[PDB]
This record gives C-alpha cells, structure tokens and sequence, in this order.
C-alpha cells in the first residue's frame, strides 16, 4: 500500500532512480511484471557458459553514470578483445584490416565512403541532444527515411551498402522503416559515428565481469523487500489525492509520485484515470522497437586468434544470417565463444526455424568467413530472440518513424500531472543504452526531488565527472578526411 | 461468468459478430470499455443540433453489408445535398465546379493529373485485396512512402498538391507517415479513386436518418443484458480448458471462444498469459490511427444554396484548418450546417486552441471560401477530437508505415489459439469504414462456427447481394482518359520525333 513514490519498472532505469530515491530517506516500490529485476539485460547463468549477457551488455568511454554505479556496487570491467585483425567480408570474400574502420581502395568509392560519414556528423551538429526537433531543418530531415537519405548522398553501391548495415547494426530497423532526422540525432547523442561504432575508445570497449545483470540485481538486493516481482501495472489512478497504483495480481499501492520506467509503447499496457492527455495518447502507439536475436557460439578454443583474427567480423550480403560479430571469450581466455546479431528483417525471417536450424547457419557462416573448419564444431549455444518479449516489445531500443519525432517528441518526458517519465528513451546522452537508463532515472527521480521541494531546480539535471578506470581519448579527423571532396564535387570541379 | 463466446468491444464489428452468433443459438457476452456502445461511431442528441454523428457517418453505392444490417434494425438512409456546385478553393481563390472531379484546362497540368488518378488505379489492380503482401512489387511499394511515391510521379506541383490532400483525407495521415503499397491497397479495396472521394455513386453518397449511433445502439436492444458496459478487458488466460477474460472492474468471464473487435493497436491494452506470439507481439505496437477533428458550424439557413453551391468545399493550402467540407443539413431542410474535418497535423497543431477559438477559425475561411458574410454568423457549434480517446487511439482507422505490412501484414486476422479478430482494420472490402466492422465481425463468428463443426470451410466467407435501396453504377473511362501520354511519356514522344 502506502508510500511516497512508486517506481514501474525493474530494468536499469527503474532501479537507478528507487536507488537515488532510496538514499535521500523517501519510501519508495519498485513494481516489476516479470519474475526478474533487468529487463533488457539479462544475463543467464549454467555451468557450460558460466556467465553470459544474452541483453544489454557493452560498455565504454563517455558512458560515464553506468560505469559511476557498477564501481558503486563493486563490478569490474574488462576489454574486448581487438588484439587481431578485424574481417571485412564483402561479396563472398574476406578482407583482413586493423583500425576501426573497413579500407576503401577505389578512388571514387573512397571519395564517396569518406563523404558519408563526414555528413552524418555534419548534419548532426546541427541538431540539439535535449532537443533534436529543433534543429533547422527538423521538418525536412524527419519526413524523409533513412533510405531517401542513403540514395541521395551515396554515389557509389559500395558506400551505401556499408551505410545501411551500419543503420540495420546501430538500431536493429531497415533503412526505409526510420526517420533521417531521428537516426541522425541517435548518431550525435552517442558521440557521433567513429565513438558509437568503435570497440577500443567506443561502446564496445567493454563487459562486466560476472554479466550486466549484476547492476540490477545488487540495487535490488540493497531494496530488499521494496521490489515487487511479477506484480504488472495495469492501471494509475491521479483522480484523489494520493494516486493510486493497481496489479494484475490485485494489489493496490498509494503514492504521492510515479515513475514510469517502462519503454514509451509499453505505456499502453496500462489504463489511464483520468485518459492521458491526447499527445501523449497517440504518441505511445507510434514508437516501435526493433527486432534482433542475439546469439552465442561455443567453442573448445578462440581458434580465429591463430590466424590473427580477433573474431570480429563485419559481413555484407543478404545471403548472411548475421551482419556483425564479437569475440564474446572470457578474460581468462576460456569459454571460447563468437557473439553475433540477427538484426531486423532477419530477424524475423530466421525465427520460423528451430534453435539447432539457426546454429547450422551461423557455423557455416563463421567457417567462410574465418576460413576455418573449426568453425563447424560447436561445443555450445545460447540464443535470445527479444520481439517475443511481451515487457520488452523488442530490443536495443524504440526508433521513430518518418514524421512522428517533430510531431510527438516533445512529449516523452513531459511529466503528466504527478507522473514523471524515465526509461532509456528519455535521455539526451547514450539514449538507447545502459547509460540513457541511468541518466534518465536519476533525472526523473531528482525532478520528483525538486517538486517535493527538496532541491532547487538547478539541480534536477546534473553532469557526471569522467571515469579514472575508462578514460576518453578524444575523436579526430585528418586534413584530407575533412577537405577532400564529395563524388559530385568533384564533378563540380570537373 | 460462463458462456460459448466473450466478444471484446462494443463498436460496429463486435455488436454485428454476437448478433450473428447470437442468432445462432450461441450465449456470447459483449464486454465494452466505455458507458455507451457504438466506438468510433457516436451521435449526439440535443436540442439544437436534434442529433449529429460525430464519428463514422457516411455510407454508399457497393457497401452492402451494412446497408443490408441498417435496414433489418430499421433504420433509413437519405441522400448528401450535392445538388449545386462543389467548390475548389486554391492559392486563396475559389472555382465552382460540377461533377465529381475539379476540372483542369492547362493540357501539361491536365496531362499530369489524369496519369496521377490512372496509375493508381493501374497499381491497384496488381494488389489482392485478401493478402496485399502477395503484389508483385510488394516490398519496393512498401519500402517507400506516398511522399516519395509523389514525388516520382507528379511532374506539376498542381497535381502533388492534390493527391496530397486526397492522401490525407482518406486516411488523416500525411504523405511521409504512410506505406506507398497500405495506401494504394487502401483505396483499390475501396473500389478505387473515384468511388472512394465521390458522394454521388461513391462513400459519402448518403447517411442513416437519426444517426448511424442507431446500429450499435438497436444491436445492444436485440441482446438485452448480455452487453456488458464499462468493462474493459485487461487480461485473457488460455493455458486451462476454457479462456478466461477478466476485467478492470475487477469480473471474470468464462468462454469457449474470444473475439477481439477492437482496433489492433489497442490490443496493447490487454495482458496476455501465454504471451502473444512473437510477430502479433511486435505487429499491435507498429499501427498507429490517424489524426482528425470532426467539426460542424450551424446556421439560420443553408444559405450557400442560393449562391448555387452545395457546401462541398476542397479547399489547399496551410493557412485552411479545414481542407474539406460537406453540407450537414437535415433532409428536411432544417438545422442547417457544414460538417469539415480537420486533418493530420492541423488536429495536432489546432488541438491547442479552445472551441471558440476554432470556431472563428472555420467561420473567417467558410466565409472567404464562400464568399458570404453570413458565414460569420454562427447559431451552434460541435466537434470532437478523436486524438484524444483513450479506447479508439484516433480515427478514421490503422495505417500502415513503411515496410510494416509486408512484414507483419499476414498476421492481422490470423487466430491466436481460441482468439479470433474482427474490426474494421481485419475487413478485405472497405476495411477502415462501418462496411469493413460488418464484414470482419460477421466473419470472425463465422470462423468460430466452423471450429465448432457448426458450418463447412466453405461458408466463413460469404458474398453479399446488392442493396436494391442503394445500387451502384460502373465505373467507366473515356478513351482519351486511358490513352493520354503522361508528361515524360510526351516528352519522349518529342525525343522521338526529333530523329
Ligand atoms: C535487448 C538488447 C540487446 C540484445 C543488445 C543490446 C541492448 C539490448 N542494449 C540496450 C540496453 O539493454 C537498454 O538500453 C537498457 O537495458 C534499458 O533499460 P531501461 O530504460 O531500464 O528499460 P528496460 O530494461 O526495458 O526495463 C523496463 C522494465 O519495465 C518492466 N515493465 C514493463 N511493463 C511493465 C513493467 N513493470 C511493471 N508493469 C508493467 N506494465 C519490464 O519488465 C522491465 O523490467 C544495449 N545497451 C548498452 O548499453 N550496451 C549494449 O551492448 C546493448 N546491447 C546493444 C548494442 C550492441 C551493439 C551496438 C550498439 C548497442
Ligand atoms: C472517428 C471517425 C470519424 C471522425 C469519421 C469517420 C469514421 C470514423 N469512419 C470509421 C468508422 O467509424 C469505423 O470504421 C467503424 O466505426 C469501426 O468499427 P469497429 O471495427 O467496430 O471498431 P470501433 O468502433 O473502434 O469499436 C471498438 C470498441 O472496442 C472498445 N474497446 C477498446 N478497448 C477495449 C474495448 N472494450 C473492452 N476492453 C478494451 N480493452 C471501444 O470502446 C469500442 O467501443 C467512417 N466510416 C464510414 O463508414 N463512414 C464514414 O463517414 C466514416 N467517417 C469517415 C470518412 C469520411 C470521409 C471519407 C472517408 C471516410
């Protein structure tokens, strides 16, 4: 029943903020649907594996406030392995290079490729993190797909074959299903392009040892019996005095603030009174998420290092299950695994087959692309296919498409009447990822903070200071990368 | 507690099913959300206006099925005023026309409009009703908006501006926000462009004297109590024996079968144990409604009558809250008024003001259009926002984004276990209109039936016989319609010549 704040949701953003809450002396619930504190990440746990995130998982430079909280409660990181080489494979052929970017050797396609990136970080710099729908040519940028973007910028097949993995990678969605204006903010609020694609000085630098469910776990064990499991929201009640939370197992909780920490679209699961204001009401029917199924070879050795690869691999072509891949190995050295992603479409089309059906595919995938045979004896296999999920409603993230950010964006976190937003969704830095989540958490929880008089308004959005353990070297870019010409430029010229 | 069937939703398409399988001899149980029946279609009564549809209302030439249900509870049809000129408001200036269709004399522009209407119909007829999807060039279509789709085919900025009004009359969505396949499909399963935007011969040909409100309303009176409202359903187990549904309210209803009558989307609302499968999971949270204020402005008289005008008005522009306009007088010539709708991103953006507000926004633009001074002397005023409805989601109906409905589309009336749907969004033959709920709802109690051994495979799909109240005429080309170049097939013509 009583207390001050209710918080729905137990992923990172839900606990992030009953956790903040908690430590300033508020009594505070965590009502969670499913029999497990995480939500989008989940790490699995059996003696063949030992660990192993099949959600959320990557961490790296910038990601300041989740790496603050995991050192908090006493997780380590480590590194991913990029000691070997990188794979490029491209029309049925394997192409080895070092650095974080695939070479380009044709002098027009390199033109191109160079202008394409150059661009997206172009544009984004025009669009503001807390506000991406008032950039100057928001309108413009938002009634228009990622897809019309690619076709218009891109000269060469080359490039825009690149260009759209890098979409189906970054948020598990086709080109044609997403808003420019939306994909191209996702980009700049990660740290532009080379930061959100990077493994060493990017998002991948990085797992917790021991699995990222361990953040969530450990706030619910210093919560205790504060979170509820298997206690869904159906229905929020801001007629009286208190507001009224109700389950589906029939309880009834009474709190002087809410927070929602649930995907936008999941607000729909939930039975307003009185209704939601009508931005809002339309809003959450028009924000999707994406569809990935991520999957984890076993094997009795990380054999691809022989041949000095690191295992990760950046795979072209229709034909490939799976687009792209990490070493997912221990730091130990054991537990030998290749992590790869079934990204949108596919996604969907390779879920009709069975656990066994699906592994056939990725060994004889993995054993063209690293040319080895070994790749055709699996030990183990663990898979997680996340459009099932009916408190999820997919995964990494929601994307928006064409027209529905400059139309309902202003929206997400606007607070409704005593309830306050979270959730990833709702962030201006890392949105998208763990980080978002706790940013996101903590804001909300500091908002309800401030209307409760406790904190000046000043305070509600904080800065982080830079991790000592995960430090930042900064992005550069070369005279010739930032001055060569566009391939119609240089017909210009021509 | 205990019956055969638990019918979710109370609109046209849940009332048609239990009335069918109540005929049957089956016990159904209607569970609706809110205090009233009828959902997307409502009317109200009040001294001043008698009464008003202000949701679903018109109805024509080829919509059978709920011509057909109208006339078995009763009710009557009369005929739209479109006895003087339409108007075509554009670039702040009027013209007058009659006939469907506003006319256009420059030949290069007339060139381009007659392609624009012509290639749609032709893209149509390459789409099965039944299964969209199934189109030869269904995931190029799909992969594209009607935005970019325009683009590609209006060589006059003439031609764009209209086929973008008519994109967002149909469906009360913008070009950029919707599938170039869902939209092409949407109208050919209408009939096509010109039985779809015609009132004579076409969709707004007429309207039920007392307000089509009257179907829900008369189904609700046939099944006395077994109708169930401010019930909304919460939750549906299929793990046991029979289906369990349970309520807000906090009831439990027990069944052999459920049908969900309600708009895909909402289907969010309900939790569900087991969980859904993974494509209908993932489908209900990609099929957003459109965006519309229905608004209706009284006068002493029709007065634009004696200037020769009907009160259709097609009017362009950004400046014009209102795009399109139809006389709303009673048959009996009394309580005279115009109906327009506010569309897509004017519903958002107008949404803000107060009702006073809107309604000097609409008098000062029926006065420009009109060009009449009594215009700006209302007696009564009523709208209503569907944005804002917490159990429709918008209105008219579902659209389909970019790549969503080869995607997904397959799924839309495909049965969970015991669940079977209907809606409108489900329908093959106007599907978006109170034809389409008739069609699915009639349908999915048909496929319940058939379970039951009641009736052969065979018999799910019923053909329906021709209103003789309401026939339709053909829809005829001329020659010169058909034959025409376009406007890059002229200019290759002269490409040709020159050589
Ligand atoms: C899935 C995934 C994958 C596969 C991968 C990845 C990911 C994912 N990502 C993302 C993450 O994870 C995220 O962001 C996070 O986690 C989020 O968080 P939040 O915000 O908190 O949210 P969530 O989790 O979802 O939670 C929520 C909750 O709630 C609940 N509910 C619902 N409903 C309800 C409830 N309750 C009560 N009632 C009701 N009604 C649920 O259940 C839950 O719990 C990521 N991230 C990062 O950072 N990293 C990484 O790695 C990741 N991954 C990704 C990527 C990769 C590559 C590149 C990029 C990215
Ligand atoms: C809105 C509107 C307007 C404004 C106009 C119009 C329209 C609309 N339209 C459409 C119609 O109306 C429709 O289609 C119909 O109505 C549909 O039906 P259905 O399918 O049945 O569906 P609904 O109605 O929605 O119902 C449902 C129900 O359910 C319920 N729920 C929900 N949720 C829930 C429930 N319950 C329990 N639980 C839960 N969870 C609700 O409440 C409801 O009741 C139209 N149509 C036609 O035909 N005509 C006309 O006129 C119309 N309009 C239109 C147009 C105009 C112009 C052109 C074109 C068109």
């Amino acid at each position: 029943n009583k207390c001050d704040v209710v918080v729905v949701g137990g992923g990172i953003s839900g606990m992030a903020a009953a956790k903040l809450l908690h430590d300033s002396g508020l009594n505070v619930v965590v009502l969670e649907a499913r029999d497990r504190v995480g939500g989008r990440t989940y790490t699995l746990r059996n003696q063949k594996v030992k660990y192993v995130d099949l959600g959320g998982s990557y961490v790296g430079p910038t990601q300041n406030r989740i790496l603050r909280l995991a050192k908090e409660l006493g997780l380590e990181t480590y590194k991913v392995n990029e000691v070997e080489r990188l794979i490029h494979h491209v029309k049925g052929k394997s192409y080895p290079f070092r650095g974080p970017f695939p070479p380009v050797w044709n002098p027009i396609t390199y033109l191109d490729h160079n202008n394409f990136w150059r661009t997206m970080d172009d544009m984004g710099r025009e669009i503001p993190s807390d506000a991406p729908w008032k950039a100057p040519l928001a309108e413009e940028w938002d009634n228009m797909t990622m897809k019309e973007l690619l076709d218009k910028l891109c000269w060469t097949e080359s490039a825009k074959q690149l260009a759209t993995l890098f979409v189906n990678l970054c948020v598990t969605a086709e080109t044609h299903e997403v808003s420019a204006l939306w994909f191209l903010w996702y980009v700049k609020q990660c740290g532009g392009t080379t930061r959100i694609i990077s493994t060493t000085n990017g998002g991948q630098e990085r797992k917790f040892v021991g699995g990222s469910g361990q953040v969530s776990e450990r706030i619910m064990d210093l919560l205790g019996d504060r979170v509820k499991l298997e206690r869904p929201v159906i229905y929020i009640d801001q007629t009286r005095e208190n507001v009224l939370v109700e389950t589906l197992n029939h309880e009834m909780y009474e709190a002087k603030y809410v927070i929602s920490a649930i995907p936008p679209t999941l607000g729909m699961k939930i039975h307003f009174n009185p209704p939601l204001p009508m931005m809002r009401n339309q809003m959450i029917t028009r924000v999707p998420l994406g569809s990935v199924i991520k999957c984890i070879v076993y094997y009795k050795e990380p054999f691809w290092r022989k041949k000095d690869y690191c295992g990760t691999m950046i795979i072209d072509g229709e034909e490939a299950p799976v687009a792209y891949t990490l070493d997912d190995t221990k730091p130990e050295g054991n537990y030998a695994a290749i992590m790869g992603f079934i990204l949108a479409h596919k996604a969907r089309k390779l879920a009709r087959l069975t656990k066994e059906e699906r592994l056939k595919k990725l060994c004889e995938l993995y054993a063209k692309v690293l040319g080895s045979l070994e790749a055709l004896e699996p030990v183990h296999y663990e898979e997680k296919n996340w459009c099932e999920e009916q408190y999820s409603g997919g995964c990494y993230t929601t994307y928006f498409p064409p027209g529905i950010l400059t139309q309902y964006g202003r929206v997400l976190r606007q607070p409704v009447d005593r309830i306050y937003f979270a959730g990833t969704e709702t962030a201006t830095h890392w949105s998208g990822y763990m980080e978002g989540a706790v940013e996101a958490g903590e804001r909300a929880a500091r908002e309800i903070l401030h209307a409760m008089g406790k904190i000046p308004e000043d305070e509600i959005w904080q800065s982080e200071p830079e991790s000592v353990d995960v430090p930042a070297q900064p992005i550069t870019t070369t005279f010739l990368e930032r001055h060569l010409p566009s391939v119609p430029g240089l017909l210009r010229l021509i």
